[PDB]
């Protein structure tokens, strides 16, 4: 069947370095996410809404409570500890007036643009191997919650290579993005 089994990362403890890292990536990534909200009409509400594309969490980082500051910290944390878990070496060595009426917060998410920059086929790899890891992560939380609640489905209980690319876009999104981020912050990872 489908039995998910994430990366062990046992003893693995990031230390205040890699916190940093870890920190600063999920501040970038929030303005990334919010910039691509905004531009793709969305704006912000008390309550989030798919059909009139309102979102809370649309305001500035700061204005965020733990809980929506760990929707960012919890996956990278995991991703980078999985890394090192599996023997990789971390080496730390005018505004627009619709866009700025997209939240009454004057929120005009300017993050550094990676883009810019390009990811080596091994990192590609990588970036593949993180996001099944974080698919992985999610989908044995979700049998658990489905088994103690006496059974259920999900369609997408599936193997990381049975999602379609959809599916895995935003986990897949997220990690290019953290490598990306690793190398312009001056970070180096060296394989095992
Ligand atoms: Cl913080
Ligand atoms: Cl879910
Ligand atoms: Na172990
Ligand atoms: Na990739």
């Amino acid at each position: 069947q489908y039995n998910p089994q994430p990366i062990n990362t046992s003893s693995v403890a990031l230390n205040n370095d890699l916190n940093t890292i870890v920190q600063k990536f999920s501040e970038h990534y929030h303005d990334a996410w919010a910039s691509r909200k905004i531009e793709n009409s969305w704006v912000y509400g008390e309550n989030w809404s798919d059909s009139q594309k309102a979102h809370p969490r649309l305001k500035p980082y700061n204005m965020l409570n733990d809980y929506e500051k760990e929707r960012y910290k919890e996956p990278v944390r995991e991703s980078l500890k999985a890394l090192l878990a599996i023997g990789w070496s971390v080496e730390h060595s005018p505004v627009d007036v619709v866009t700025d009426s997209a939240t009454p917060f004057n929120y005009n998410p300017h993050p550094v643009d990676m883009t810019n920059l390009t990811l080596s086929r091994e990192m590609q790899n990588m970036a593949e191997r993180l996001a099944e890891n974080a698919h992985d992560i999610w989908a044995k939380k979700k049998k658990e919650e489905l088994t103690v609640n006496g059974g259920g489905i999900h369609p997408q209980l599936v193997p990381y290579d049975l999602l379609t690319a959809a599916e895995k876009a935003k986990d897949r999104e997220r990690s290019q993005e953290f490598l990306k981020y690793l190398q312009y912050q001056g970070y180096k990872l060296h394989r095992p």
